[PDB]
């Protein structure tokens, strides 16, 4: 919508970002090779996704600054903060792929699986985290919102690592306990691991950039953007199994990795004592046969139909939340975002 | 010296730090388990080292604030920033151990080698990075230096990741090229990977905390503290091979991991065309026999004697740098630190 409009401009700005993060060798030639490697990391890991999050920073900026106040530089900065959220993303993915033993991301092989990278990936990832704050310094240093943004990113990082910790504690390798896999636990997980950084972070960054720094303006926004995030991670769990790797750009692992996926939580609730045992006996194991038994059992309970039911009822519920809590913000900010993820298949 | 004096107080402050980083569940019970895991990570990975860096923050604080201005809270904050540098350290180690395929750290098994952790270590590490900025917020939020410290830590993180990148690019697995292993390259590596965060970071943090924020006061300090860092990493490379694992708390890997160690750089400079080939043929391989051939060749060139020569001449050179550049800072700040690392064997 407004998103599809703004992409080409956002994506072309990536070159400047890179010309800029590699202007550090235009003062220190002894680190050339490290900069080269950094470029490479960026090229491979910052590109090829949908860019929802970065664009959401820029769309929300249009919609919250009076166009008088949108000078050339105001925009350029917003492109950057936009990119700053894409770096956050990049950093999480490079490292969640190692942790999740994934094979492919955005329709290429995962950075760590590349010949000659492996676990150097862990540095690569953190360099990407670093680059955020180097951009904030280089573009927003003189702005009233600087500190708010720095605290926002870090703060959001921390909540997201917290969420990752639960994702992992709840899904221990070679230990199939399913007592653990509940509704309450699921909600907590996705709240922390996905919702703060994929949905609040980028909107609030746009709000901070427009001088809207009020506690209650952020609290309301959050009530909306968090439930939106929950829904989005459920989408993500559905696609892990039922998506198209031609389209999602990634092969699934929730079952192999013994994950507290939305799927498995719904399964337990419906399964017969009989069926519980197929699951127990096939879940969280690297064997194709056992994975398949679980997919089938999921299809046996017409869980893709329950997905579609839930996706309709949550989208409504979210719309209720926009009616209740958007004010004084243009509903469009939240709607544009909602449209871009409802009935999504990539 | 002043260090040995201040430790007991610094180490006891670790409990408060933990009671404080786990007071987040005193608002959000749904993340208990993640906090538990965080405690555990901290306990295992923040403890057992020398604490040079953290103590150096606190020693330098004594020596730069007029004792009138050292109220209870002023100290407590300095303990924290001190601990903030130990968290930085913790985070780098947890993850450098994975990247370096190390077995033991501070005389226990490396966190990632623990049964039931493995590559979840990558999250664990980043949680430790997070905790720094959560402490800065919770203790130094209202201070004039806050932003300076935040930029200092991040900035220092970034330079250290840059340095890590070179460490790794220069030491590719299963690819023994020794053209790469030069003096110039070595200096660059250790400058970035060790010196900024182990030596500048903690002193400058103490300076920022004492309102000494002048460009030239930090530049001079840096000239000193960077050369000090170089020397310290050379020490670290010597101990990798020639130390006592009973004492260093860690088993070495520079040879196996094909590292641009101070040792190997000195070796090349001295070796006969004959000897160059033993090295080429045994370096960077996981085989005990081949490692041993290299150790022996190193002992063949009386490199431990060259170490002791260099350690004397650099310590002198550093002392010259303190005579030249300490002012207006108490020489003690730099000397206390120098004494604590000269002729060091752990
Ligand atoms: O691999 P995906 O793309 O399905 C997905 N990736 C994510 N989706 C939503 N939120 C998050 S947070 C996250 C992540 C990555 C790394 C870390 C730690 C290094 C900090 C923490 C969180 C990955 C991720 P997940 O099913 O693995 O959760
Ligand atoms: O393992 P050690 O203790 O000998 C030593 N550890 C370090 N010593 C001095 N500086 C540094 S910087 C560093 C490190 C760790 C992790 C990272 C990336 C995750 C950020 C970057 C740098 C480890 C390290 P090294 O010989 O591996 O260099
Ligand atoms: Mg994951
Ligand atoms: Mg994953
Ligand atoms: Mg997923
Ligand atoms: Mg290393
Ligand atoms: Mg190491
Ligand atoms: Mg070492």
């Amino acid at each position: 919508d407004v998103y599809a409009q703004e992409k080409q401009d956002f994506v072309q700005h990536f070159s400047q970002i890179v010309r800029v993060l590699t202007e550090d060798e235009m003062g220190h030639p002894e680190i050339g090779d490290a900069i080269a490697r950094l470029k490479e990391v960026l090229e491979y890991n910052a590109i090829g996704g949908k860019y929802n999050r970065g664009l959401t920073v820029v769309v929300a900026f249009r919609e919250l600054v009076e166009p008088r106040k949108q000078d050339a530089d105001s925009l350029q900065r917003a492109w950057t903060v936009g990119w700053c959220v894409e770096l956050l993303q990049a950093f999480f993915l490079v490292a969640d792929d190692i942790m999740d033993s994934s094979l492919t991301r955005r329709g290429q092989i995962c950075w760590y699986q590349k010949p000659g990278v492996g676990l150097d990936a862990i540095n690569d990832a953190n360099l990407l985290e670093a680059c955020i704050y180097r951009l904030l310094k280089l573009y927003c240093r003189e702005q009233p919102y600087y500190l708010n943004l720095i605290e926002l990113f870090l703060q959001s990082s921390y909540q997201t690592e917290i969420g990752q910790t639960l994702d992992l504690l709840t899904a221990p390798q070679g230990n199939v306990d399913l007592v653990r896999f509940t509704e309450k636990r699921y909600k907590s997980i996705v709240k922390y691991k996905t919702a703060f950084y994929s949905f609040y972070l980028p909107i609030a960054a746009a709000m901070y950039m427009a001088g809207i720094d009020g506690e209650k303006e952020h609290a309301n926004a959050k009530k909306i953007l968090l439930e939106m995030g929950e829904f989005f991670q459920i989408q993500d769990d559905y696609l892990d199994l039922f998506g198209d790797p031609s389209v999602t750009g990634k092969i699934g692992t929730d079952i192999q990795d013994n994950k507290c996926s939305w799927l498995v939580v719904q399964c337990l609730q419906r399964a017969t004592p009989e069926q519980y045992q197929i699951l127990k006996e096939n879940y969280g194991q690297k064997e194709a046969e056992k994975v398949a038994r679980v997919k089938a059992l999921y299809e046996e309970l017409d869980l893709p139909a329950v997905f579609l039911q839930y996706e309709e009822d949550s989208y409504s519920h979210i719309m209720a939340l926009i009616e209740q809590y958007a004010a004084p913000l243009p509903p469009a900010v939240f709607l544009g975002l909602a449209r871009k993820i409802y009935k999504r298949r990539k």
